[PDB]
């Protein structure tokens, strides 16, 4: 049965996330200290790429989303960009790659997840942070509260804030 697992990096980052590059490296990091093999991409739309495409495309439609410990959260891909604004069953938990539940754990003082993208997937270019290379209070990401049980709410938060960050498996 394929799946493609949904993990959150060990720490909370702020918008300066030395761009792209630097969050796919953390997931990257993050994934192989546990010994995951999957290929691991930060959950994030950013200049050249939505959200939406990170996932094969033959993995879109009917391959479930589940977390860390293989709880299913989502049926695929797609139905997160429904227009439902991603969002999860209740009581959906989502872990960090050391295991830590991200909800109920205090290093995450923030219940927000970072996004920079539309209900689709689409990238807002206007509200990645400047493609996740500023912290500055003035600039703003999109971003949705986990609390709400959603995981594109169409927030926009103050770069300067320390936010969850996504990790997808692109591909089962």
């Amino acid at each position: 049965q394929p799946v493609l697992h949904l993990v959150a990096l060990n720490t909370p980052l702020s918008g300066g996330m030395r761009g792209i590059r630097g969050a796919d490296f953390q997931c990257f990091q993050q994934a192989r200290a546990v010994g995951l093999s999957g290929t691991f991409r930060a959950f994030l739309s950013s200049r050249l790429q939505d959200l939406y495409s990170i996932v094969r495309r033959a993995d879109r439609g009917s391959v479930p989303i589940v977390n860390l410990k293989d709880e299913v959260l989502s049926p695929s891909w797609d139905s997160l960009f429904s227009g439902s604004q991603g969002q999860l069953q209740p009581g959906a938990r989502i872990f960090s790659f050391d295991g830590r539940d991200v909800l109920r754990h205090p290093a995450w003082p923030q219940k927000s997840v970072w996004h920079g993208s539309d209900p689709s997937g689409r990238r807002l270019m206007e509200s990645y942070c400047e493609t996740w290379r500023t912290e500055t209070t003035g600039a703003t990401g999109q971003a949705s509260s986990l609390l709400s049980g959603r995981l594109l709410e169409q927030k926009a938060a103050s770069c300067h804030n320390s936010y969850i960050v996504l990790c997808i498996e692109n591909s089962f």
